[PDB]
């Protein structure tokens, strides 16, 4: 039940959840953060849910290097590079890239489970995005005690309000 | 003229307001780079874009929303993610002419792809019709754009919307 589309998005996805996993697993080096291991350990299961998808769809798998900051796409090639080093300047900065990550993923997350009728992906789909939900109530909840807060970039402002104020999922 | 008055939800009206700010944004950067480089490709897709700007106005007039274009100058935004948005890109286009021409290229990347987001996000058959219709106008200036890309030994690859949507629209002609 397969599209060309549906594969693409797939693809990315597969390598999304990859920069998120690879980004906190440099920051909570930096800055030592207990929340960055937490959601890697996490965002390394959302890479795997894929890799599932893909062994069972016959697609060929692009981390042919599992290595942090690896990327088949220059687009995560690229978005690495500037998120760490920006990450790299403060706590609320790398804080900041979190949220920044769920943020651009949730909305990521979104525009392809509409692509899709393959009710497998739209389930897996469905279900790392519940998975970024949570990581975001977590960036911005450490945010707000640090002083500071997240405007939201990609998703509305809307259902980012929707979700830190609705509570655990 | 689409009537009568259907249901409007908050983030529907959200839209609304974002695309609105949106096609300004295209609008101000073409006229700006028009004034730099003097490409007629500017000056006509700024008048599309006016167009389109007008379009939406005619939904928030429709539905009751006050405007954010409070100040219509150039450059000018509500929304800082605008500002922000406008200054980074006539930055980069003020370069080259090959530049203007990526930057180009990549509002109307964006622009497809809020479209789709926002599409997406709604059933009030009236907006579900304007968006439709401005994603039309603007595959046309992903089109435009890279023809001229082509005519400077240049490409584009996509940034917001699919590969393979992208393909799709340039492997066919103007609607």
């Amino acid at each position: 039940p397969i599209s060309e589309e549906e594969k693409e998005g797939l693809i990315e996805m597969r390598e999304e959840e990859k920069l998120a996993r690879d980004v906190y697993l440099t920051l909570y080096n930096k800055w030592k953060l207990q929340i960055f291991k937490n959601i890697a350990e996490s965002e390394q299961t959302h890479m795997d849910a894929v890799k599932y998808l893909l062994e069972k769809y016959n697609i060929p798998d692009p981390v042919k290097n599992d290595s942090i900051g690896v990327f088949s796409n220059p687009k995560f090639e690229e978005l690495y590079k500037k998120l760490v080093e920006k990450g790299d300047k403060s706590e609320v900065d790398a804080l900041k890239v979190g949220a920044t990550i769920e943020d651009l993923d949730i909305a990521d997350l979104e525009k392809w489970i509409n692509k899709t009728d393959n009710e497998d992906i739209k389930f897996v789909y469905e279900n790392l995005m519940k998975g970024s939900r949570n990581h975001m109530r977590a960036f911005v909840r450490m945010l707000n005690n640090y002083g500071s807060n997240y405007t939201p970039q990609y998703i509305s402002k809307e259902e980012y309000e929707e979700i830190i104020s609705s509570s655990t999922e």
